[PDB]
Parts: C-alpha cells; structure tokens; sequence
C-alpha cells in the first residue's frame, strides 16, 4: 500500500432547511471534504482528529467509514461537542449560516491523538486547527513529526476569524504554517489578505524567502496559478473558460493531493502539472452538480 | 381572571430523528413545554428567561407567542447560543438526549430579567436553571421573591449532570431548592439519588422534615404517588401509544399546575388528587406525537381521554 494522505481538523455536520420543520443532515468540514475527495479517487486517505461523543460525531464516523476514509484515529470527546452549522434563509431566501458550538471538540486535539507517521506520507492542515489551544500546538507538533520521518505537509488556510479567541494571532500563526509547508494553496483574496498590493504579484514576491516548494493559487475562471521558486505558470482548465470553484476548493485539494501522493517524485514539474490538471478536474466536477 | 403561572429556564430547540438523514425541528425545553401545556388548557402562563440572539431563539419566541404564552420578559443574549438538544436512540434500549450548547444563554439569566410577581401566582423551575452562575443565584432570587409576595413555587429536579460545570455541586444545590418549594415532582430514581436512599418510603422520610405541602413521585406506568404532610395516596392512570416520550414529564407538570392554578385554594385535598389525575392525562397524551409540545391537549381533548 504505502501511499497515504493524513487529514486532520474540524469534522462538521451541516444542518440544511429541508423546507419546513425539517433539517437535512449533511457531512462537512474542509478536512473531511478533502479526505472523502481522495478516497473517491480510490486513493488511500486517513483522518485523525477529535469530535464529540455525540450523534453528530457518530454521523461523521459512519460517513467517513462509508466513504472508505480510515478514521481509526478519530477520537470522541466525552465532554466537548462536534462542530455543528445551521444555515438560515432570508426574507429573500438568501443563505446565512451560524456556528452552533464554540469552541467545538476539534479545538481540543491532544498530543496523544497524533498517530504514527511513515516516510512518504502526506499531511494536510487548515487554519481552523491553528485557532486555539491545545489544537494549535498539537497540530504544529503533528507537522514537525510528519517532516521528521520524511513526510510532506500541505496547507490550505480556509481562514475564518470567528473560531479564534484571539484574532490578532492569526496573521502570524498562519504565515508560520506557510513557512513549514511543502505545498500551500491560496485563494486569490487569501494571498492578498496578508497585505496584498492589489495584485497577486508582490503578494507572491513577498513569500519568496519562505522558499515554498510548491504554491498553488485559485483564479476563479482563469484556472490555477502554479508557482515554483524556479518557474511561474498558469494551468487553465482548457475548455472555453469553465467556471469558478465555489465550495470546490476542497475537491480541488483532494485531486491535487491524491496525485502528488501516488507520485514517485511529486517534486517533478511534469508531475505537478498533471496534479493541477486533476485538481481543476475535481473542482469543475463538484460545481457541475448544482453546487 | 385566574392565577398566572410564571415559567423560567431553558427554551430548547429539539432535533428529533425523522428517518436516517433528517431531523425534526421541534420546540422544547422544560419551561417552554409547561408554559405551552398550560396555555393550551386555556390557562394563563408567562415566560421570563434568556435565549440566544441566534435564530433558534427567534424560533422559540415565535412558538411561544403563537401558543400563546406571554414572553414580554423574554431576553436575547447577544453572545451565547440558544440551547440545542439532539435526541437519538440509546441501546439497552431507549431514547437519549445530548446537550450541544454548554453553557447556553439561559445559564446567563440576570437579576434584571426577573419580572414583578404577585400574590397567588405560580413559579415553576427546572434544576437546569441552578446549574451555573449567574442563573443559579438569579433563579434562587426569583424563587424567594415569589414566596415573599404570597405566590407558590413548583420545582422539577429534571436531572442532567452534563450542563453542570461543577457536577459535585448538584445534590446540595438541588436539595436547597427542594426545601423551598410548595410542590416537588420526583422520579423514583431521582428521589433515590438526592436522598442516598433505595426505597421510596425511605426517600420520603428523608425529606419529610422540609414539610413540603405536596410531593409527587411518578410511578412510571402505575401513575403517581401523592404525598402530603398528613396523607399518602396513589393516583392511577391509563396507557397510550408511546412514540415520543420527549417532554412527557413537562406535560405532567403542565396539567398539574393548571388544575391548581384555577382553584380558589389549591391546598384542598380533593383538588390535589384531581390535579395529579389531570397530570397523568396530559403526560400520556404528549407521548403520541413527535415533539414535546405537538400533542399537548386542549380541555376538550383531555376530558375525552379521561372520561
Ligand atoms: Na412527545
């Protein structure tokens, strides 16, 4: 087997209005979305993290097992509760969502929740895991161990100021993670938010000292900006400019990580280009399903 | 014209399983259930308490106004969440409840939220309101104010240790409220836990020195045992089709308190016995639909079941 992508962070149950007096149970959370995306490509994906010993936590355990994601290292906190979102409708029927549990069980990820890592494996992290302690320090420890054993680390800062008890620590904590990552996925505005000169130019030029092996930037319909310290390149979805990646950022990551993980040499420029091709493929695939 | 019944505590949105992938968005919570049960019996009930500024709390304000409980003294906490309970099933082999929000907005009930009380009125309190500060002191303060003015206090130690940040404080805090109430509703296992006893007779002699005007111990399906300083009696009941026990006890309290609230003197023995009979009726009836409030009967429906 040997090839494997580890995923960690917030497993989330979304509650959607199924008309009136009814909510639909929908599994969510960016780490779980990417984890499922990889397993749907017949890839080997495993999830470690913390949910609550509650029905919603059990829903995610069942969902992930069904989707063939290994969740043997999924823990159930007897006290804290699984992250739960309720989306709400306007007078005009326009969506709005509310975090129901703060802070959720995922924020209490412990050092003993971290599984043994093997050489050549991948670890993917989102910013929510870096919001508060003990999850902040536990996640960084997971990163260090993955690298120490000869593994690789990807990072996608799906940043939301909400979950943070101390929003001021965000710019420094996330840019800290960017420094330790092998692959970093940036949204256009995300790259900007860390002081963008209105362009993705010097916003890019800034991170140069970090010497990140691979940086990928979504570009709505323009496709995907691919950045290596040597080169610079755009990999469009060669089809009359398709569409965006609304909610398909996770699917994008999944397709990217699945291909990079099974590569003999993911550092290869040719291998990277093919991986981005799949990533755009997954991203487009998700947004054609009315999503 | 008759006695107003004040209700306070946690207004809760219950998520009840409808199939494998759906949840029923149902209004619940002890004070809200009892307030609604009283109103549906053409009784006069009002609610004072605290919910989240979130829409789950707007949902409960709407449900109370429609039912039609007074909630002028309903407040919205601009920081904390409205209590959300997810009911599932519990192998070995019944139902199970789980509190998703800790602490919820009702735990932050303030002294300023307490309305003016009047002689003859009623106040019902669930033990969840004593769980944490400042709700604990606020609720204890409200209980006292009703007693001082010549009102009456009802109390239901609906035990849920989960919401207590200091679970060791539960027994002493609950038993304090027990000694302050006119009416107390016990489960057979509740009275046992709080008294450290095993038999119902022992649990009664234990609390016998509080001289509580009325103690009710639900005997599950045999009805309830009715305890007064002088006399003990059993009051029977009839069975139905249990398909959702959610809030059956809150329905019991609803029927009990309404029947007492309309009497010129509720201390009358026959009145008390008739009230429990009402309580058994409303309790069983609520277990015929999904949701705590959904099957709370009007007078016509309740008389039809008892007749
Ligand atoms: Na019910």
């Amino acid at each position: 087997s040997m090839s494997r992508v580890w995923l960690t962070g917030d497993a989330v149950v979304d509650l959607i209005p199924d008309g009136q007096q009814h909510y639909l149970k929908c599994p969510g959370g960016a780490p779980a979305n990417v984890a499922v995306a990889i397993a749907r490509l017949s890839g080997r994906s495993a999830f470690f993290g913390r949910v609550g010993n509650d029905p919603f936590g059990r829903f995610m355990q069942q969902t992930l097992t069904d989707e063939q994601v290994d969740c043997q290292h999924l823990h159930f906190d007897p006290v804290h509760r699984t992250s739960t979102v309720v989306v709400d409708l306007d007078e005009h029927g326009e969506r709005s969502f509310t975090f129901m549990v703060k802070p959720s069980a995922d924020q209490f990820l412990q050092l003993s929740d971290i599984p043994s890592f093997q050489k050549g494996e991948w670890l993917h992290v989102c910013s929510i895991a870096l919001a508060n302690q003990p999850s902040r320090s536990s996640t960084f420890a997971a990163i260090a161990q993955m690298k120490e054993v000869g593994g690789y680390v990807s990072f996608d800062p799906n940043l939301r100021e909400e979950v943070w008890s101390e929003p001021q620590e965000l710019q420094a904590t996330v840019m800290r993670a960017v420094g330790l990552a092998d692959v970093v996925k940036f949204s256009e505005e995300e790259l900007q938010f860390l002081t963008g000169t209105q362009s993705i130019e010097e916003g890019l030029q800034a991170i140069a000292d970090f010497q990140i092996p691979l940086v990928v930037v979504t570009l709505g319909a323009k496709g995907a900006l691919v950045a290596t310290p040597n080169s610079q390149q755009i990999v469009s979805g060669k089809a009359v400019k398709p569409i965006d990646t609304t909610g398909a950022g996770d699917a994008f990551v999944g397709g990217l990580l699945y291909r990079l993980s099974v590569a003999q040499d993911w550092h290869n420029q040719a291998t990277i280009l093919d991986a981005v091709k799949w990533a755009n493929g997954c991203g487009a695939l998700a947004t054609t399903q009315k999503g």
